[PDB]
RNA sequence: GAGACAUUGCACCCGGAGUCUC
RNA sequence: GAGACAUUGCACCCGGAGUCUC
């Protein structure tokens, strides 16, 4: 009982604000998760599972681990955003090996 | 007048068959473009611009140049498929730099 | 088609992109 | 909604994914 998130490639924030215009979350999420690293991409939808969250992509665990240990429960526009690692992280990293490496 | 395709990252076949079930093109396209290299992905739709073609992705020009100089106008199921380089190639290669390289 | 109310959630999946007609 | 007929074409873009109602 009681599972665990654990660090895995990147992370995903949750409990986001419920009064943002979606694009406002990218300007804030894609502006704070890159200052101390380099954001590769973010995932924000309007489905039940994607309600009040936004998966962020970095490149290595040590990059997202540094971004997750900086805004741990931080106030965005009017609520504390909780950060949680992404056990699945960017699914393109499963075939990205063909990038050039 | 008279432009040129030129080699660029990967390629795209055209004049494909007009009696395939779509999945049959992937079994043939994704089976011959990998034997002499390593296919990264293929693009086949049903739009006017995507009529009788299938963009293939490799990794480097020398990989697609080798695949394009092997099946130049080859018969698939009942027609000669013409191969043409993809000046745009996979658009993810524009931000894939964050893969790990 | 759209809006309000719900959920505290590991998503990057999926479907369309040429006209014509029943 | 689907099928036939068209186009010989550098696409990987885009839109949905919680219910309730007008």
């Amino acid at each position: 009982a009681v599972p665990e998130t654990r660090p895995n490639h990147t992370i995903y924030i949750n409990n986001l604000n419920e009064k943002i215009k979606k694009d406002e979350l990218k300007k804030s999420l894609h502006a704070i998760f890159s200052r101390f690293g380099q954001i590769l991409d973010i995932l924000v939808s309007r489905s039940l599972k994607m309600r009040g969250q936004a998966f962020v992509i970095f490149k290595e665990v040590s990059s997202a681990t540094n971004a997750l240990r900086s805004m741990q429960g931080f106030p965005f526009y009017d609520k504390p955003m909780r950060i949680q690692y992404a056990k699945t992280d960017s699914d393109i990293i499963a075939k990205m090996k063909g990038t050039f490496v």
